[PDB]
């Protein structure tokens, strides 16, 4: 039987906004999705919003009770930077959100869970926004400050920060279209702007971090980026070239300028970019080249390589290139991307079941950028909320053994890969999908005000996982309700 | 009896958003005024909007054909950004545009009037505001880049260019409070983040005129700035205190950097930001300090001083202090401010007939930053829309005059003044108040198609000011119909 290591770290995650609720209590200022939901509310797919979420701003001791009951050696949650500093600035720090942070973390650490905090999990405060956000650069500065407050209020207990969550949602997705808060669509270059100011932010913290934490903490910071498979549709020469470029559009971007020996952002599809702006008539690049004193500050900056991993897709070079926008990121790139047919589908158009996706994408990282620390940061498989017998969930099951197997063919080949986080611990809000697409190892009903959290089937099955250390592939629970076990 | 030289230039002024209308024609893009008042219609006083205003956009012929009439030697009016640059970026230029004030300016030159071209008089790229606008630090690149455009299409033959017309309604107004575009209301640092990056922005057009046009193009780059009088309210020396901290802040902050000897933001105004800052709890100060390098960048970068000037206020340390945020700019400076209750007023609440108050502003000025070039760019009287027999405007009349005796003796004291621009050649949507306010010399019919243009008496004694040199008292127009006097 092939075994995980005792020390290897199972935990789930979730973020501030998809579960917390309490959106206007206590003093927490208005975020980007807050200003989103309430002015456009026709943006999410069922009309609803996180106001209350899974409401775990009230309901947190339960949350520790559900990664009790799991036997989780960690948990990664996001702050939220507006519950913090309602305004955005330094100059007002909310105590009642960092009395909330000290409860949630005191509760993990009395029975034994360690946390992994994310900085930012995409709720930047709205009056932020309306400065630009990350178009502006001065959110280095914003951010780096932000960051002191986490660092030394928290800093004490948690020894693994991560200043940001999935750069391409925030940049590409945010600022460069449509998809995700603050929808900006301005496709030509607020994908690249904003990369190059997170890039910028997350080395600005990492600096904070080393030079005034390190030394009386002892604890590490890093930044989860998506790292999904992209591969040749055809083993053809032009389609190793589209997949070479997909995966520079969709992580190479964020990840190249802190991992790289060099720095700055990949060559390849820098020269496409450029060519692309002169035939569009712009007298420089839209994408921004880094001066060589930039490439030195950003690149090193960072202690692990988090990685948000879901699935895999083939690519092409000619075949079926949606109608994109000009100038745009996807037209810079310009390639066609899907799902093999024949993988397991799940409530979710993009995401299906890969076999062995992760251990394909970590190779490739770990040959990429000089053998890194990694942890899978996310990691999981949603249902539909009207699925019958919602409770049993026959193909996550499926989805998270395959996920083990594939992690434990990362560990056979030397890959230093620490942890693993499912994603999530229970049903939240999922953005524009609202609660359509349902997440959690346990289940949350969002018309009850209790929100009760219930656990599914494969909860018992991650919680197996993790006390064996092993997939047992006729493992099924003969009772569907959790006890804690002892020591947990 | 006192004379105007012949070489003095007598002109008036307008803005592009306030007479052109064809708001989305041509490939015309939309700006921050076009946005805040399609969405928020009500924040106008009378529901008003600039979609058609004059109608310049078609009527310049007629335009031209009325400063004929006045015997106007030069015309003041602003480019669009986003008529010229639909995406705000140098990109797309769109000739439809370009053809326009192509138009316009071979129509001025073909009668011997002499053009003044704004580049910025509030009209941002609604693309551009979605990035921050002025709150971005980049948008000195953009704004270069934008210059560059207008010196290459059109410095050939305008040898008179200003950057900027008044930071402080573009800054404060529009970013440090609620009433001009784009009403972000940021009141502790909106107001100073805009500032620096306006006078950045203002030093590289200069600059990039200076270096690649001015060698072959032989014209000038300036700034204006609304440099009201602020007085003592009694003669003491807290109110001398009080007056002199006042003027920083209307103006100061934004001459300072540009025409002082050191460069930099005021000092007075300086500390007081910092020690409110600090008290705030902030942890560096809200008025960001120029390095060393960033004061000589900016410093030295204006070949004339150009004045919006209407009035003045009595200012006082301890009295009348308006309800302020805090933090903000007036709350720092923290004085009370008014117009003598003496004094005639006009249709609005902040202009009234201060007599020799042209005088006494730029003596303040000549004296403050070592005697430079001066314009008057703007200058100018308000009567309501309602006002019965509204082509018969004696206190305009009395404005003017007033006006003109102190333009002689700020010529008789040697101060080197160059010309005068009256607000308006007719009357234009007046942002916050719509078509209530009226500023013209002639009188804008706006429920008519043709937006018919008919001279107020004004108009007739303005003319005779500009042809006779001097200010006749008992002169009284004749005729209400207008002629072009041979010659012109
Ligand atoms: C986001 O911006 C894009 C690009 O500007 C818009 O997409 C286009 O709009 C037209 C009209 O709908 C389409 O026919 C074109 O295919 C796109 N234009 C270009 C230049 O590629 C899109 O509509 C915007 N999205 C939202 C939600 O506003
Ligand atoms: C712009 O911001 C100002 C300053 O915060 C707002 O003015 C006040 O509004 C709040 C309401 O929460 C009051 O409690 C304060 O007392 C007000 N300040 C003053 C000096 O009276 C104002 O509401 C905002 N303007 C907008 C949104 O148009």
């Amino acid at each position: 039987q092939r075994r995980f290591p005792d020390d290897f770290l199972f935990g789930t995650a979730t973020a501030s906004y998809q579960i917390e609720g309490a959106w206007d209590e206590d003093g927490k200022g208005e975020n980007i999705w807050d200003y989103m939901v309430h002015n456009t509310p026709e943006v999410i797919r069922d009309l609803s919003n996180g106001d209350i979420a899974a409401d775990s701003y009230h309901n947190y001791k339960r949350d520790v009770e559900m990664m009790r009951e799991l036997g989780l050696d960690a948990y990664r949650f996001s702050l939220s930077w507006a519950r913090i500093l309602p305004t955005g600035m330094a100059n007002e720090v909310n105590p009642a959100g960092i009395a909330f942070y000290n409860n949630y973390i005191d509760e993990m650490l009395k029975y034994n869970i360690t946390p992994l905090i994310t900085l930012y999990h995409w709720d930047l405060p709205q009056k932020l926004q309306e400065l630009g956000g990350f178009a502006n650069p001065l959110i280095s500065d914003w951010f780096e400050d932000y960051a002191r407050v986490v660092f030394e209020n928290f800093g004490d207990r948690v020894k693994m920060f991560i200043t940001f969550n999935e750069p391409r949602e925030i940049c590409f997705e945010g600022y460069g279209s449509a998809t995700k808060a603050p929808i900006l669509n301005a496709t030509a270059m607020g994908a690249y702007l904003c990369a190059k100011n997170l890039v910028t932010a997350h080395a600005k913290a990492y600096y904070l971090y080393d030079r005034e934490f390190r030394p009386v903490q002892g604890g590490q910071c890093g930044i989860t980026i998506s790292v999904n498979w992209f591969g040749p549709a055809t083993p053809t020469p032009e389609d190793e070239m589209a997949a070479e470029l997909r995966r520079q559009g969709e992580w190479g971007i964020y990840a190249h300028p802190i991992f790289s020996a060099e720095g700055g952002f990949p060559k390849e599809l820098s020269d496409k970019i450029a060519e692309k702006s002169a035939q569009q008539g712009y007298p420089w690049s839209r994408l921004p080249e880094f001066t060589e004193e930039e490439k030195a500050f950003v690149r090193g900056t960072s202690d692990f390589f988090g990685v948000n991993h879901y699935t895999a897709f083939l690519v092409s070079a000619t075949e079926r290139k949606g109608p994109y926008p000009v100038p745009s990121l996807l037209d810079d790139v310009d390639t066609g991307s899907w799902a093999d047919d024949s993988w397991l589908k799940s409530a979710s158009a993009w995401l299906t079941l890969a076999p062995n996706s992760i251990h394909t994408a970590l190779t490739h990282l770990n040959n990429l950028y000089n053998k890194p620390v990694f942890y899978i940061t996310e990691n999981g498989w949603s249902t539909d909320e009207s699925r019958e017998n919602s409770l049993i969930d026959d193909d996550r099951i499926q989805y998270y053994r395959a996920s083990m197997e594939s992690l434990l063919n990362c560990l056979d080949d030397g890959i230093n890969l620490k942890g693993y986080m499912a994603w999530s611990l229970m049903d939240n809000f999922e953005w524009m999908e609202g609660y359509i697409e349902r997440f959690g190892l346990y289940e949350v009903d969002f018309s009850d005000p209790a929100r009760t959290r219930t656990p599914r089937k494969a909860a018992f099955v991650y919680k197996h996982i993790i006390k064996h250390r092993v997939v047992d592939y006729e493992y099924e629970p003969e009772t569907m309700v959790m006890t804690i076990d002892e020591g947990h």
